[PDB]
């Protein structure tokens, strides 16, 4: 199985956010971190044949801003807000395993530390 | 500037795919790899205030399947096909720099080697 | 590359507010402080050939009054209010670099500590 | 009683431009250098409560084109020989003297020598 | 990182005209000489995919009329004192780096000293 | 008679592409390489008093990508594709011959090997 738990956020070996399998209904795999579902991280993924020659992945991630809500003196564990990552990857059925491995490296390279994009995001910025 | 060239695909230090700035029209930054524009990798990125409380990034990547087209004896350098990655990241304006750095780690963790998602893609698979 | 960070508010090395490059989309250079976008200082600058014989620089600075606000029982980093500076400077195309250095000094002298204008502003007073 | 003569352009004691009170009609303070009104350095300043929550300072400065100028001469068109600065400072009625002093520092910093804005202006440039 | 200062007019070390980066608003790189904008040498350059099969470079150059020029002066009409060069290079997406290098050589040859075109221009002539 | 042949592409004495005078009908000087008209390089130039105070040179170069195509079972010498350079140069009638030699050198410097523009073109790249 590849439907297992994994470390979403690596913070050294402590304060690491681990996301564990939760549900696989209708071809949409879901992973959630522990504790209150209200303050949890969430990852979903599905694949479908989008057209005759294409297969398409739909991956989603939610990173919460963990907070406490106090109303009328009753406090609940909530997420003050959340960021929503939505990605779609279209891959022709002609792609071999080698081709797919390259696509994966391209995605890891895009987000690698120090590169333009992850630097812009991490600093509340755009391109300049 | 963060509008510079970077390594999209790291293949050791050789066969590395480098993508260089090409155009920044209308708030959409574009990067393209060298040689025929027809066989080039492409990365674009833009940010906008999607709503009152949210800023939204729209990142896109194209990985080509490099090939030669022969028609009537005239051959042209083409991409046999392409994979299309489309990602959107929504981040509330309340996020500090610390919050954004965490969002970035969550994205790098999702795609890290060995984790469920990059393993499924790299092997032409889904979750099981 | 004059697009660099600078200290907007100099509180003598301690509690200085530095502002850094964060976007150049649409030809508007932007700089924001290291804060959540809801509490950051912001500076923008753009130049345009406003007429056949002029060039116009539009510069804006936003100075926030930061607060923590309880919305829906949850605390959010917020700006109690913001002060806005909007400046436009029109320079004829016939102006030499030394003619331009003259404009910069005039603007620096205008706001020097002790002079009429910065004294009125700092005291919630008018000129008299 | 701040309505007094001051050094507008500091050329280090030799060839400084001093501007002196010249009009107070309607509460608008005016200061001009010792020149013809066509070639004079001119500064005017007024305050008014712009709305129920704001006070606004309107400061205007006129600077002469000095290179190739004929002192005391008739130089036409007037627009080829003069630069106009127009500043508007909106300050909320809650701003204390301290808040106002910080606003004056923000203005002094924006125009300080070596910073982006004054460097661009002096070099007949935009931002790059 | 090719956005750097370069010698536009080579007069053999003495009296060469150097042009330096001065603007990057919107991805259009600009370079100007150290003059007033009315008397400056100016170069701008941008690339865009003009259509589905072509990429296009738009290069513009402004050259000042130097004979009888008054440095730093106001010279009107603007049109009597400036020459404008406008180049458009359309390159099919199939062109490799090698194809592109040959195109650059074709441009270098077209303008080389002693050839018809540069001789005609320099002599205020047409073809005969 | 400046209407002479010249080497358009200099491949160092071997495989040089020389172009020769071939038509002057309608006041458009033309030069084509020694090939079938379907595969020849072509250069045209015309000058016209575009306005009362200008002269405009229109210059075009066509660089073919030669191929042999089988049409109806028969082979024909053909051009797989063509690259087109279109240049217009507007010069005021007040320009001296030395003012004109200045324009020629500027065009030669612009395309010199190693300079930004010919480097971008040869690499299927933009300026960055």
């Amino acid at each position: 199985s590849n439907f297992t738990q994994f470390v979403l956020v690596d913070n050294g070996g402590t304060g690491d956010v681990t996301v564990a399998p939760s549900n696989f209904a209708n071809g949409v795999a879901e992973w959630i971190s522990s504790n209150s579902r209200s303050q949890a991280y969430k990852v979903t993924c599905s694949v479908r044949q989008s057209s005759a020659q294409n297969r398409k992945y739909t991956i989603k991630v939610e990173v919460p801003k963990v907070a406490t809500q106090t109303v009328g003196g009753v406090e609940l564990p909530v997420a003050a807000w959340r960021s929503y990552l939505n990605m779609e990857l279209t891959i022709p059925i002609f792609a071999t395993n080698s081709d797919c491995e390259l696509i994966v490296k391209a995605m890891q390279g895009l987000l690698k530390d120090g590169n333009p994009i992850p630097s812009a995001i991490a600093a509340n910025s755009g391109i300049y």
